[PDB]
Parts: structure tokens; sequence; C-alpha cells
């Protein structure tokens, strides 16, 4: 009777719940109803509802019917199972968290978005939502998918196989200039050099427009089916200006560092529409969430991503992901990112949740203003710097304990 | 309503006495040591009312509830399966596979004392469970792993601001493995030789060059649970006459001035090579491990020995910065904190779980430990302890927290 | 008073009538080739006379007086031994014995159509006396030996600072033989592709390659006093499918902006393989050498061809960034501005005296050939023309200056 | 009639000559009094004009048998036949661009001397000296020493000798800051690294003392016996301070650099002494006429240096000379020079003159502020850039052609 044992918690020892009753006891558990795993508990309300168009309150076996598929999850929510237990003032702290970060003045935007939006979305390995601000504003990965492609091509062709092209370590502050380490290979798949090479290595002997679907569909599993769009805009301006890319696709050519039979200029055009996909935050925070959870997106709790490219993409994430600006991140707030020069950080705290920051202004090392203090201040509230500790964290205050 | 008589039926299922050992062997199973200084009371109730009988012998509801009655909330959570490594038994068993078969590859130069065959591998949970096997209570010089411990002394004593104004807190890169400074005058990190020599005149800004030592001493038992920390004059006599590097880089940094107001550059040399003599075992710096996987409480006697910050920082900068110019390819085939040392030792950290220190003296062309580099990779392949495995869905490894 | 007659009677005994045949002889042992356009009008009465008077035939000193009369200038010099070679025969044999002495020398590898056994020096000093010695007839392309005269070119037409806003002016070091920028986003100097390829980039830039192209043919020609200048188109199809390199150095150079506004860096690039497909013989390269040698005067002509202002940065260029990386030895150990190219050129300057081009094919393996640098340092070993070599004291050498 | 024509030509038609005609003939001719090859001459100038109390007047046999043993010097001499013909015009030449450098007002002093201080000095092959400025204050080569050490070493030891310690090409603009280059020996013999390095050939298997002396013993013999001192003061406080020079010795020891038994602690003193030897602008260019002649010293004939060594010498000033100026300057002013913290730069024009420049304040990067402006006049002046030709050199002046 696990539908039983839910009604009676809901339904105040009294004749039934009420319809909202329910959905704001629902709402609370900081799922979303629109939840794909929730979309036969859903269906089924709809049909009950439409019984009548005076009520309805719901008799345990009418409630029982709705929720009959989707208890385990409702469950977990409602007994507070979900990694974030009080959900409801855990946002109400990233309330305040996006309240004074919006208060950061500072960063220019790159060179065409207002500087006035800001959106940060949780997504939690578990599937609690939350969002404030301009959330909904769609925005290009850029290097924020250099990450997700990455995993991609360990995906689907092994680390080994990878970095026989590719470097693994970071190159330092002095050599974010240098193509080659010392073996004539980039040395990591973060910098646009090892990200030239990834994309030589996705799909190989398929044509450039298949290739892009086959990580379209990719990215549209990593979010669950929300919102990932492209912009054929930013593409074009992105190959015109691509001259830099250019000179690192001539040199891997000249000194041999694609693999034997790739046409380079292809490849370029394949990475500059890579850039160029769409998202917002609420689609994106699924994906990083998707990273937190080790490969399964948190709301289809579909397998995306093998754990080796989740856990080498969460690595080099960690090494090399918020550009020279890598070595002071992974110290202070020690949460593997990748940043974007559109404002996106693709934050993921593995384990608990992800997010995806919003706001176009960047900084000197290219990292959203409010985007960098966001996390900060989300470190130093919560216990989530990748080497915190889950028991003495002194003042810090811990979402996964009650 | 009796927490005391809660614990009895666990291992007196029901029966009427119990014997000791039946109660210990139950509690070495636990991977407590006797030894655990929170047992003590415990241990000397146990003493004494074991000078109760001649030929045995054992303990009832009477006197159990009299002696675990002063720890028993940890003698609890230990039996109550409550330790973040429930069973600790098969675990060890894991430690004990890989430690051997890092045995077998033996390439590699001793430094230029020791024999090549030394191997000693050490565990420690934060909550104190032990294990360990190999040459693991041979002492060696922390030589190059003593430099996270001292970071974290300074860090704990002076705050995290303070510290990384005098050394930086990012790695080198494999190009500038012999630069001593970053473009910011500084030594990149606290693991350099570079960075330590400067960590190291930080501590104890003001006392002598006795005093300090002491100090660093005391410190270093409090985060070993008064395990061996020792001092090996003999290798101090000869790091500070073959320290050409180093006596360079002293006159280097002084040369930048790089260290604090007065500040004693050859003084501070000779306790950077003495500090690079501290003698420890495998096992005293298991606990100077898991101390700082501990959030800075000492697992085996409940004393905040660091700053949360203290240990935050150093096991930040282990990661980046830990194993020469290996620190790349470890940081991403192990993703663990660890430190690497000239005498064959790296003082590997599992964060929220255990604490651990390898050894074995031949060096490799990079100068880690052949076997020591051997075992942190299988270590990873074997358990989800990679800093960014996922602890929900992490494919074919074996989490340890779980049952 | 008596000027021609003056030369008229020395060749004579104080006799009768010389013979044609041994002035020419005379003539030839002056080194002087009968063909020097600086004699045409002397050939042309000469053989004149011939076909006129009967049978021998002879010479009357009104005979003789101004068939020469046109030249006499030069052939005094040539004959009161007044040239910077004063006894140039027996110098000649120094030459027939450092081109066999470097014959031997057969190691080395060509690029990758030619020959190994290929060897051949000629010699143009800054009068005009020649020599050849082995294969001097033969075309080969100059490959990297253009960028010095296409420097040259650029600075004759631009000037030094205008050029340098573009490009260093510094030998980059031997191990950064790899980067292409310097810290203020220019090339290092034009020696060095990522330098020729800007250089190219600045010589008439507004034109179309088609006339950029024979604006430097006609510059080439003259500088080697209209002997063989001339363009394998076969190379130059290959240079443009096989310039991976260039095409990196380029796009590059126009994401930091480093080639002038206006500056189609796709077709900069194949005027660029164009120059370095552009052919001459060892003798028409000596003479385009000597131009060098000469303040920028050719030898062979008397006509100023560069700017002295554009000699000498090509000369200084030539020392330093010359040889690639081996020019650092060979500043040291044969001073003399030399250019290397991989088609088996080494453009060897000996300012004042001569102008060389050897040509074996076969490269070493920083790319110059081999014969080339043996001749090379055999030369400096048996004559005083390193430049820091001693004009005065300079032990056992011999000097050909001095007779 | 050698000494009878010598004594017509300088003779005013005058049967009894002057003397204070003969040298002002004499001194104007670029010698001075001094000049050591003259002596014998000199002297019986003393020896006859002690006869009486006049003038004195010589004639066809008292000039005769004072120049009988120095004729065929001071033939060349009123030949002219002196490398510098019109060595007159030539000075006021070297004086105008003295002071056209006096007005270059800026640098910093390192840390005691007055920043008005700046002399130059010249010395020909042939003997002729010109001087203006603060060119008889002592002062300390410093780094200057490099160069006549390197020559000490090479002539004693053989080119092939030397360059198995010390390697021969220039140093790198931004790693310039290296000990050692990738064989493991300092870069070349102008570097503070191959400097400490070219100091351990001297001399091997003798105490510091007596190198020292014999280190002087040739830089007399190198100088003509002009002005080598040796300031103690310096010495304490390059002892005291140079923590840099510690750090490049502990790293050449370590490297195994030095040969064998070498006590590196005392080279190092060697070194600071050999630094702190001192030097005038004067005594320092017949220093460089030396290796501007071959390796005899152009004032007393004397063999000082083999010519390998001078050869070798004066191609590593040219590469190595200036610091990282070198490359701007072997460039511009391509002649091979070598540059000191005190000011000192110790220029050479092969087979003419030789020179030295002091000048307190430096530049940002260790060179005298105006000897540095000097030379690059100096070279704008005349084609003794090295590549110069001899024939056709545009609008520029040559000192060797009357
Ligand atoms: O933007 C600045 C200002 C700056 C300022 C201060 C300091 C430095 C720089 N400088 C820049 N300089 N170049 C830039 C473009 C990147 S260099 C071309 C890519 C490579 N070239 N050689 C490589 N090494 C190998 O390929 C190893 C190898 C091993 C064995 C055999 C062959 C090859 S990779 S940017
Ligand atoms: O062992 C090889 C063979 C090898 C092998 C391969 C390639 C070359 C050479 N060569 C050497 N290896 N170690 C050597 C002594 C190392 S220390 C040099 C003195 C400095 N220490 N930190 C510095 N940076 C800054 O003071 C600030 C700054 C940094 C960066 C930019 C601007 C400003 S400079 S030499």
């Amino acid at each position: 009777s696990l539908e039983d044992l839910l009604f009676y918690t809901i339904a105040e020892g009294q004749e039934k719940i009420p319809v909202h009753k329910f959905i704001t006891a629902l709402k609370s558990t900081g799922l979303r109803t629109s939840d794909p795993r929730l979309k036969e508990c859903m269906d089924m309300l709809r049909l009950t509802l439409q019984t009548t168009s005076d009520g309805v309150m719901l008799d345990k076996d009418l409630f029982k019917k709705c929720v009959q598929s989707n208890i385990v999850l409702l469950t977990q929510a409602f007994r507070r199972k979900f990694v974030i237990p009080d959900f409801m003032s855990f946002t109400s702290h990233i309330d305040e968290l996006y309240e004074s970060a919006k208060k950061q003045s500072g960063g220019k935007v790159a060179d065409k978005f207002s500087p006035d939006l800001w959106g940060v979305s949780v997504c939690t390995v578990d599937g609690q939502r939350h969002s404030t601000g301009d959330t909904k504003v769609p925005f290009c990965l850029q290097s924020c998918v250099k990450p997700l492609k990455y995993a991609i091509a360990v995906n689907d062709l092994g680390t080994e196989y990878v970095h026989r092209y590719v470097g693994k370590e970071p190159s330092g502050l002095r050599f974010n200039k240098l193509f080659l380490n010392e073996d004539d290979k980039p040395h990591n798949p973060m910098v646009n050099a090892g990200a030239i090479v990834v994309t030589s290595l996705i799909k190989q002997g398929v044509n450039n427009a298949e290739k892009f679907d086959y990580v379209m569909q990719f990215l549209n599993k990593m979010a669950g089916n929300e919102y990932v769009g492209f912009s054929n805009a930013t593409f074009q301006s992105e190959r015109e200006s691509g001259d830099r890319n250019f000179a690192i696709g001539y040199y891997l050519k000249e000194k041999k560092c694609f693999p034997e039979g790739t046409d380079m200029v292809g490849i370029l055009d394949f990475y500059f529409q890579l850039c160029s996909i769409e998202v917002t935050c609420e689609s994106a925070s699924v994906m990083a969430a998707t990273l937190a959870n080790g490969g399964f997106c948190p709301i289809t709790g579909e397998r995306v991503l093998s754990p080796e490219a989740v856990r080498n993409t969460l690595s080099l994430m960690h090494s090399c992901g918020m550009y020279d600006f890598s070595g002071q991140f992974a110290f202070h707030v020690g949460l593997p990112a990748k940043s974007g020069v559109a404002g996106g950080i693709l934050l993921v705290v593995p384990n608990v949740m992800g997010m995806m920051c919003w706001s176009p202004p960047l900084d000197k090392m290219g990292n959203s203003v409010k985007g960098i203090h966001f996390c900060h201040d989300l470190v130093s509230l919560c216990n989530f710097h990748n080497y915190d500790n889950l028991r003495h964290f002194a003042k810090k205050l811990d979402p996964r304990r009650e």
C-alpha cells in the first residue's frame, strides 16, 4: 500500500485532499508537474478533473489512480528523500544568492546581448528545479560545448584513442599561447587547439551534415528534451572571425595532428557549428545535472554519457575549465566548471546538482562576473567546495542534512 | 532508555556473558585498534574489571555497562555499522591485492642507502579505522611529503589569505618545472622546493629554529594522534651539504625578497632541510593524511588539529601540484590529492573517507616511486574515490561507503 | 700623356707586334672573362680588327691603342695587378684545391630530384674576376636564399624602421626555433619564414602578384649582372601544395593583425612561394652574392642595385639570423654573412672581396650543404676572410689581397 | 738616408729643428710622448735636452741619432701610414659624439657615484690615442671584464678547450634568465653564468692570490702597462649582495659546469674580485685596441693575445655583448661591445681601434644611457659597422682613407 501510505500523509486525516492542495504540496518538493517522469500521473489527473465541472476532491481510490504509476518518485519527494530535502528554504537562499549576485555591476559582454540579463537555474541530480531571474532566454554554449563534445568523443572513442591526439594536462598561464605540447599534440580538449582535434574525431568518414545531427541528438538527450537550439547567426560569424582556429588547423595539418584522412577545413566548419548551439539556463542545468549525475539525465533517468566520459570531462573541467582562472578557481570554489564567452558557467556540484548560470558580462579571463561571484557565495554558504568536509564543515550550512 | 544495554545484544546476541576477545576481535573487525585513544577509558575499565577473575573471564550487562558506559556512542556508531567504510574488513583485502601487484613492478633507481624491495602502504579513515601491509613501520624522511603538512600548519595558524601572499596556488606546467618563480615573483605553489622553502619561513614567525621545530613536531604529533613522528639528523647532514640546487633557490628567493621581514634564509634552509628529514612511518603518516581527510579533526583522537580552511586548501593544492611533473597525468587518471617524496613516499588522501601513505625507495625517471605510482592508479581503477566519480552512477567500480 | 700606350708597351717585351691570342692569355690569367660586359666594346673592336687586317694577326701600338680605349681603365687595373686579388691565377689553384678538398665530403641529404655528386663553386670578386670549378652552369632554385635578397628589396623600397614595424631584428633563440611572434606580436626577423612571409607582405602593396613577381625578377636580374636568373614553375606549384606550415603562419599573422591593412594573406602566401622557386646558377648567383659583397653594386656591370642601408641590414641578419640554427656556430667560426637555402645553396659573401655561391644539393640535418659548410670552413682556414680575422697579424693564413 | 729623409721631411727648412715642434708634430700624429715604442728616442731627447739651457734644437745628426732606433715607427707616423692617417679630424668627431650623448639625461645609477660622470677613450691598432670627459676616474669594469678574461682563457688554452665549458651563441630575450642552455653549458662567456665559468678556467692549479696576479700580468700586457687597479670596497659589497651570483654559482656546482677541483665559493670571490678590477676609460682603450690589433698591443708592440683568442672574443661581444640589448645593438651598431653596470662599454672596431665608455646612469636594461647613445651615433658616422662596405658606404665617413 505505497499509494495508500502517501494519501494519508497529504490528506489531513479528513475527507480528502483538494486539487491544488495536492499540487502545492507537490510543488513544494521542488518537483515540477511537467517532469517527464511524472507524465502519466499528470495525464491522469487531467482525466479525473475532467469528470466534473464542479469539483473535485479525490477519494483514496481517485488519488491512488493517478499517482499509481509515479509513486516511487512521489514518495521520495514527499517523505523528503530528495538530495535537498528542505528544497523550500534552499531556494530562499539561492533567491538571496541570486539577489546579492544580481547587485554585481561589472563585466563586459562579447563583441550582442543585454547586460541586464541574469538567470540561474538549479537542477538537482534528483530533478528538483529552481530558477530565479531570466532563466528562459536562449544563448549559445560556445566553449561550454568543449566539455560536452569532449564527452561525446570519449563517449564514442575511448580515452586512449582520443588522447593519442590531445593531451590531458593544463599548460599553464604563460602557454595559453602555444598550440602543441612537446609531443606535437594540443595539451587538452578544453583549449581551442585540442577542441579542433576532438571535433576531428567525432564520426570520422561521415559528412558534416550528418555529423552535426549526431551531437544535436546527443545534446538533446542530455537535457531531457528541454530546449537546445542552434543559431545559424553566431555560426557564420564564428567562422568569418575564426582566423585563430584556422591558424591552429593549418598548423595541426602541417605537423599531422589530425587522423589520416581529415579534410581540415571542414573540421573547422564543424567546430564552428558546435559552438553556436543554443540553450537556456533551464535546459542547460539539466545538461550540467547530467554530469552531476554520473551521466544520467536527472529528469529523464536516461543514460546519456559513459562514466569515463563524464569523469574525464569533470577532471579536465577542473584542471582546464575556467581558462587561466582555472587555478584560482579550482582552488576557492573547487567545482568543475566550464566558462563560455557567451556568459555560461556550466557549473556542476557532483552528486548534488547541476547549474547553469547565465549573465552575459565576462571578465578579463572570459568568465561571467555574476556567474563567478555566484559560485563564490554559493561555496561560502554550502559545503560544496570539492574538498569541503561533509561532516566537520563549521559555519557552512549543508542542504543535504536536516 | 538503555543505550549501554542497547549495544549488549549486538555482540551478546541473546547470550548471557560475552568473552572480551569475542568483543575485541569484534572490535578489531570494526577496523579500530585497541590502542585507539578515545577508547582508553573503555580499555582501562576492561583491563581493571579483567582483574575480577584469574581463569578468564568475561563481562555481562552488569560489567560491560560499567565499562563502555563512558565511550558508548562511539561504540554505538562503531557497532551500528555507522562508520564511513562499514565493511572495512573486505576493503583492506582490496588494498592488500593492489599492494602486492604494485610490488612486482621493479623498475627504478634509488635516489642518491635503502633496499629497493621496500614497499609499505598504510590506511587510516576519518572514523579511525586502520589497515596496512608491507614495510609500513619503517621510518623514512618525509622529504617533500612534508610540504603539504607544513602548508596546513601555516594556514590553520595564519589563515588562507596570509599564506598565499607569500606562495602562489597553481601548478607550474610541464615546461616551467625548473623556473623558481611564477610571474608574480612567488614560487608557483607550496609543493615545489621554491614554495616549501617559502612556506617554512612563515611558521612561528618570531621564535628560534629549535622552538619552530618542536612546534612543528607538536602539531605533527597532534595530527598523527601521537604515533611516530621523528627526525633523522643523519639525512639532514647530507641534505645540507649536497643541497646546491636548494642553496640556489634559497639565494634566489632572498634575491627576490620572497620571505617575510626578518627571515634568516640560511637558517630557514636548515629548518627546511630539518623538516625534510622529519621521520615518519607509513603508519604515523596515515593519521596525518586521514586527519586532513577529516575536516581537521584527528580521527583517532577527536581533537580539532586544523582549521577546515586549512585542510581544504591543502587538498586543493595536493591535487594540482602534488606529483612533480606527473601531477597532471595523476590528477587525470587518479584525481586524488597525493604528494610524492624522494625517499619513496606518497601522502595520499581520499577526502571524507581515509588517508594513506605509500612507500618504495626506487624513484622512476620523474622522481615518484614506481610502485607507489602503480598503486594509486590501480586503486582508482578499483574504487570510486577519484575526485570526480559519481557516488550514485560509477559503472563497474566498487564503492566501500556502501554494504 | 701615354695612357693606352702605357698599357700597350707593358704587355709587349719592348717588341714588334704582340699577337692577339697572347694578349688573350694575358687577360684570361688576369682572371677576367672575355665576356665581361664592362669589356664588350674592347672585344667588338678587336674581333672587327682581325676581320679586316691580315693575316696573323699582330698588333701595332696604334692597332692596340683604341681597341682597349673603351675599357682601359679596367684593363690597366687588371694588368698592373691592381685588383682585389692581385695574383688571381694562383688563388684559383687554392680554390681548385678547396673545391677538391670539399669534393670528398659526400655526406648530407637532399631535400624532398637532382644528384648529390653535383658540386660547384663560382667566385665573383668585387672587381669582376671570375673563377669556376665543377658544375657551375647547372640551374637550381634559390628557396630561402631569397629571403635576404627579398628582404633587401623590401628595405631598399621601404627603409629599415617601417619594415621593422612588422618584423623584429633579433635571432629568435635556438630552442624558440618554433614560435612565430615575439612579445610585441611581431615576427622575430626576416630570415625566419614567419618574417619572410611578412616581408613579402610589404613589397609593392597594392599591385597584384603577377607584377609584384616581375618587379622581383628584374631586381634579381640586375644583381646577377643579367646572367641566368630564372623561375622554375615546377618547384612553385609543389611549394604551394606543401606549405601547410606557411599557411599556419599566415592565418596566425592575420589573427594578430600582423600584415598591413588590406592584405589578402592567401595571395601573399602564393607570392611568397614564387620567390622561393626563382632559379640561378652557381655562376649567376656569385654575381648576386658579390653584389652584396660590393655595397650593392654589381661587380660585372657597375650598377647600384641595392641601397647601402639595405646591404647592411641584409648582411647583418645574414650573419646572426642566417644559417638557421647553425648561424651561431657559423657566426663564430666562419664569421661570414652567409645564407642557406634548401636547394643546396650557401650564398656566401666575403664583404669587400667576393661573392660566392656554393652548390651541393645535399643538406645536413640543420639543412645546409655539406660541401658548402666544408668549403666555407676550409676557406677561412686558409684565408683571413673571417669577419674578425685580423688584416695585419693573422698567423699562418694566406691573404690573397697581398702579393 | 732614412733618418735624414725623416730629418728633412719634418724640418720646416730650418737647419736646427726645435723639439717643441717635434713633439707636437709627434703628439698630433696620435701618439703620446709616453708611447713605449718611442722610449729610446724619448730617452735621448732627455739626454741632449740636458746639455745646456735654451730650446733645445736638434739637427741632421742629433735628430738622426735619437730617432736612429725608432725611425721606421716615426716613419709611418709621419708618412701617414697609420691606420687612421688624419687622426686629428677623427678625434673632434669623437668629441661631438660625446657631447651629443652628453644630453641624454635619463637613467638610474645602481646601489654609488654621481650621475654626471661620462667619458670616452680611443686607441688604434697603431697606437693613436684619444679621450674626452671623466676618463681618468677609476671604476670597475664589473661586467666589461668577461671578454678580457675569456681572451686570456682562449689564449692560454685554445678555442677547443675553453668551449668545452661555455657555449658560444646568444641568449634569448624572454628566457634570458635561465642559467644554462640545453647542453648544460652557460649560454656564452658574457652572461654571469658563463663569466663565472670562464673564470675557473684561468690558471687552474694555483691559488686565488696568484691567479689574480697572472690576470693582472695579462691585464697589464694588454693595456701596455697603463692603469689597472682594484677596489676592495666594491669587492666587499659585491661579496655581500650578489645573492643572484651565489644562486648561479650553486647552480653551476650542482650542474658540474666548472673544471674538476674548483672551489666554487673562491671562484665566486675571484669573480667578485675580477668584477671589482679597476680601470679608467684610458687604460681600457688599450685593452680594446689590443683586441682590435690581432692581439699585439698597439703601444708596446708586444704580442699579448694569439689571434685565435682575439677572433673569438670579438665574435662573442658582437652576439652577446649588451645583455638583452645585444640583438638590437649588433643590428644597429654592429661593433663587438661589452656593457657594464658601472656604465662601462668596452667597444672595438677591428683593424682600426679600441674604445671604452663610462657613464654611471643605466637604462632599464643595465646599459649606460649615454654610453649607449654614443655608439649608435658613432656607427651612424663611420663605416665602422661590421658590414658597411669599404668602397660604397653612402653618406658615411671612413677614417682609413685620406
Ligand atoms: O603571443 C605571443 C606573445 C608572448 C609573450 C611572452 C612570452 C611568450 C609569448 N607569442 C606567441 N608565439 N607563437 C604563438 C602561436 C603558437 S606557436 C606555433 C605552435 C607551435 N610552434 N612550436 C611548437 N612546438 C612543437 O611543435 C614541438 C616539436 C618537437 C619536436 C619536433 C618538432 C616540434 S608548437 S603565440
Ligand atoms: O635545465 C636547463 C636545460 C634546458 C632544457 C630545456 C630548455 C631550456 C633549458 N636549463 C635551466 N634550468 N634551470 C635553470 C635555472 C632555472 S631559474 C632561472 C632564473 C629564474 N627563476 N624564476 C624566474 N622567473 C621570474 O623571475 C619572473 C618571470 C617569469 C616568467 C616571465 C617573466 C618573469 S627566472 S636553467
